[PDB]
């Protein structure tokens, strides 16, 4: 998603 904290796990 769109989100930071959901864009850390795209790591």
């Amino acid at each position: 998603q769109p989100d930071p904290n959901a864009f850390y796990g795209l790591m």
